[PDB]
């Protein structure tokens, strides 16, 4: 029954194209909400996103992360996949992982996962067909659409030969990846994997989507960065994002060995059902604390011990508030102290890459001393008891951290970490 | 480590709406294969797939096995969620597992997945939006298309509040959920698993898909019944099919208690990437070769010990050599005898839900003592050196069954089941 440890960071998001600058605009306060305009939005209702940078000069870009002789390939590939190879090599890079041996490789998987995958590749793809009506696709198609040619192409790169595999979970996805990755090394079937989740949702008929589901703030369009306000007494819905969080998890004693850089020490997975809605959360939330509750009791820890928890925290209605109830029955009378944050307040809703992007800030958390705070938090609700980080980062003790995710089909994934030293 | 045992089946295939009428039809050398007539397929290349009966009398209606007050929301969704619960309704009901109470409900998760999911949905609602072009698509849009929602709107039919999951590795999708739902309970996080996959991948975007990836056999449109031929020297690539297969797996001793009725005994379980091409299997076999051994160490079993082997066997031209060497590289010296066939012959590949539906398959040769036939295997390829039960079922002891899924972007599962009398 082996120890997990986190050995490498990558991250593609509305406010940095790697881990360093995204967290230092995360504890700065800067959002990266920002107004579509890779499409006509005129008709959808909502025409605000959290984007990845696209300028000439210092946008997103293949060969920031891809050798000239694998450009051509990946291009050809969905976004989601760009996101999430851009974020796994960052990962990798990070922790040094490269193995050139047989047994190291065939002792690393992959479990990296999307919501929805790809989007914009069907969408696309699906019009351009019936435009042109001759029966004819890209030979392409397949793969790129495919939402585990993520794990595929992160394989291919580094030779990783172990488990290749997935979580698809909504807005779940990275958590699980995460739990499910920690799991696999627990019971020794892996030595090291690469594990996350990537989106690219920001597509017309993504948009249409969730405006139909009537999940998207539509009332900010004129200021992007005020929409995404958690618990805040305004909140109307959440904002849809695009990006990756990818991490390298490793069995304890081999990270030591090799010099590995530790950031944390994953202790606790939680994974429930609501078995209630297909989109409506549990009016109890009964699903979502029993998550976290399981998340500690599988860390053999007590609630008292958590230092901050970042939340799911999408700002919408019935969401936050059941979220806040769930999380103060769980902790008010035994930590009354207790911070909680929604980072979605800076970079929206990545869906199936929250979960991973979240549990990257939660153990950026944890080596910088630092909770990143809730923005747009002007008019907290009336429910509201704990310290939820309002408007300004707040530098704190924290050793323990809890993060959330929560996902439709009333999927719950919560993930434990601890910092090692304590 | 907990014992996992298979307590109940569920099957809507291209030869029957259950299990009883598909395996009838499977070992009575039956296809599935038909011409495509839901949509136009004159500028297709390839114009057949294993498609599940649609006629006014005997063909699949979700009335069958779906309470009238919930037809109006299931219909809504997109059919690989159809076929999917409804193999999962059948499963569920043949296992007796029905719990009412809240701990045996927590206890009880699910991991059904597909390999491109709501592809149908995505490419209707796609060109819809584009044609209606008023910021407006069906609120059902998001649910319908996410591949978690089948274990959604399982967990929501029978309550079951476990860990809410899925997996998504392509053609190797079905096998994954089911290995990861035995190792779930193995290691203690639930007593009972619902788990496979589902796929309705037969639509104007998915065959054009396919055939530019140059994966699908052309030459037989006119025969269709012909076309799968694993193994034969005129094959020229797989046939696409659709359904779902679902299984409840249970802790042997929870299972025991109950007194529910025992297929058999999951007792190995082997994952493995290739880390070589996006879409080409490698060359060598490596991944298929070692999830193969992996899968019978992980049992503890040698290879003299399997009597049946349910193939890949897609009816490719390197796949199937690949696969075929693979094999007898591994049991040919050991285990001269082995049987070996492939269940796609019938009903061509159902991508992601092959490997669940050919999991059942397995369970099935162990209860009825019989091999299914490789049909169409007129011409066997130079290569063979094992028994590849041409053309007619073969009735032999088998205790022991291995079940292979290889899946695009070099992803590789085998499975190991054996008889619960040993
Ligand atoms: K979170
Ligand atoms: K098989
Ligand atoms: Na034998």
């Amino acid at each position: 029954n082996k120890r997990v440890v986190i050995t490498g960071l990558g991250l593609v998001t509305p406010v940095g194209l790697n881990v360093n600058s995204s967290w230092k605009n995360i504890v700065d306060g800067v959002s990266g909400i920002k107004t579509i305009t890779e499409f006509d939005t005129s008709k959808l209702a909502c025409k605000i996103a959290g984007l990845i940078d696209n300028s000439e000069k210092d946008g997103f870009k293949l060969e920031n992360f891809t050798q000239a002789d694998d450009i051509n390939r990946l291009s050809k590939m969905d976004k989601f996949i760009h996101y999430g190879v851009a974020a796994a090599t960052e990962a990798v890079e990070d922790s040094g992982w490269l193995p050139d041996d047989e047994k190291s490789r065939d002792r690393t998987g992959l479990i990296l996962g999307s919501g929805i995958g790809g989007l914009k590749m069907i969408e696309d793809t699906s019009i351009k067909l019936y435009q042109e009506n001759n029966g004819k696709v890209s030979p392409f198609f397949i793969p790129a659409s495919l939402i585990n040619l993520l794990s595929g192409l992160v394989s291919i790169k580094y030779g990783f030969s172990g488990p290749n595999q997935t979580a698809v979970t909504a807005c779940s996805t990275g958590a699980h990846a995460i739990g499910d990755a920690m799991r696999m090394i627990k019971h020794g079937y892996a030595d090291v994997m690469i594990a996350g989740g990537a989106e690219a949702p920001v597509t017309p008929v993504g948009v249409a989507g969730f405006v139909a589901a009537r999940a998207l703030c539509t009332k900010y369009n004129d200021n992007p960065k005020k929409a995404s306000r958690p618990w805040d007494k305004d909140r109307s819905g959440f904002v849809m994002g695009e990006g990756a969080g990818v991490v390298v998890l490793e069995e304890y004693e081999h990270a030591l060995n090799r010099g590995a850089k530790v950031y944390g020490e994953v202790i606790g997975y939680g994974s429930t059902g609501d078995a209630y809605h297909m989109t409506a959360p549990h009016p109890e939330g009964r699903g979502a604390y029993r998550a976290m509750r399981d998340a500690m009791l599988d860390a053999t820890i007590t609630p008292d011990m958590i230092d901050y928890i970042n939340a799911h925290g999408t700002s919408t209605t019935l969401g936050d508030g059941i979220e806040l109830a769930a999380v103060q029955k769980l902790f008010l009378e035994a930590n009354p102290k207790v911070l909680m944050s929604s980072t979605k307040s800076s970079i929206g809703h990545l869906l199936g890459a929250a979960g991973s992007v979240e549990f990257i800030f939660s153990a950026l958390a944890i080596r910088d001393q630092i909770a990143p705070p809730t923005l747009n938090l002007d008019t907290p609700m009336d429910e509201v008891n704990i310290d939820l980080v309002a408007l300004k980062a707040k530098k704190t003790k924290i050793d323990y951290v809890l993060s959330n995710s929560f996902g439709f089909g009333g999927t719950n994934a919560s993930l434990v970490i601890k910092s090692i030293l304590v």
